């Protein structure tokens, strides 16, 4: 599919009506496996960190480590390939520019590559943006070969705002997914008992995260 048929018949009406989407297939196999051993190379390398501190305990022999994470800008020696994913997650976000509720995406972050272990851990009920920092969506790309989550655990769940009924998102090999970054989406990952990989982007809206500039705040300061 080209990037402006995905964006104008699925990608705009999904998000406008659901404000969750999925794209399977994005970037097709012998790119995902690329990725896929980039991803490998960056763990293999010692590149993420040692992972979210779930338990703490007193021995720390026996402290209990999550998620893995490293950022990634896109041009790194090992990460063309993950750059080309970042580019293409760009050029389709570009394609629906105006038409995403009434935002304006100006701006993204760099990539968070995310490895949880498969010891177990997950990653707790959250709203990625609840204080208005200018992320309005979240796009994450999936890198797991031939996962199943009734084995292997790793379900993304979603819960939307005033919804009775959760949405289960399987985080499947060559899946792209949107989602809005606000309270809309709570969401949660499921215990993961393999390893499993994603790469995250959040892309800003202009005016909130102007103000964001604001409220939040050397620098940004100048002068006498
Ligand atoms: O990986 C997934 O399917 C969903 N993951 C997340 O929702 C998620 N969100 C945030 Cl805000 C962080 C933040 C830091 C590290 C990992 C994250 C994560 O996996
Ligand atoms: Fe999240």
């Amino acid at each position: 599919l080209p990037a402006l048929k995905l964006a104008l018949e699925y990608i705009v009406p999904c998000m406008n009506k659901h404000g969750i989407c999925v794209v399977d297939d994005f970037l097709g196999k012998e790119t995902g496996q690329q990725i896929g051993d980039e991803v490998r190379a960056l763990h293999d390398t010692g590149k993420f960190t040692d992972g979210q501190l779930v338990s703490q305990k007193s021995d720390s022999s026996k402290d209990i480590r999550g998620d893995k994470i490293t950022w990634i800008e896109g041009k790194e020696p090992g990460c063309e390939t993950i750059g080309l994913l970042m580019s293409s997650m760009d050029d389709l976000i570009r394609h629906c520019n105006g038409k995403l509720g009434s935002y304006k995406i100006n701006g993204r972050t760099k990539a968070m590559v995310a490895c949880y272990p498969g010891n177990g851990t997950g990653y707790v009920r959250h709203v990625d943006n609840p204080n208005g920092d200018g992320r309005c969506v979240t796009c994450i790309y999936y890198l797991n070969k031939d996962w199943d989550a009734k084995v292997s655990g790793g379900i993304l769940r979603i819960f939307p705002e005033g919804k009775a009924q959760f949405a289960d998102i399987e985080p499947k090999f060559d899946r792209l997914l949107f989602f809005w970054s606000d309270r809309r989406n709570p969401h949660e990952v499921q215990p993961a008992y393999a390893t499993r990989y994603a790469i995250t982007v959040w892309y800003f809206d202009a005016d909130e995260r102007a103000r964001a500039k604001v409220k939040y705040l050397k620098g940004v300061r100048v002068e006498l």
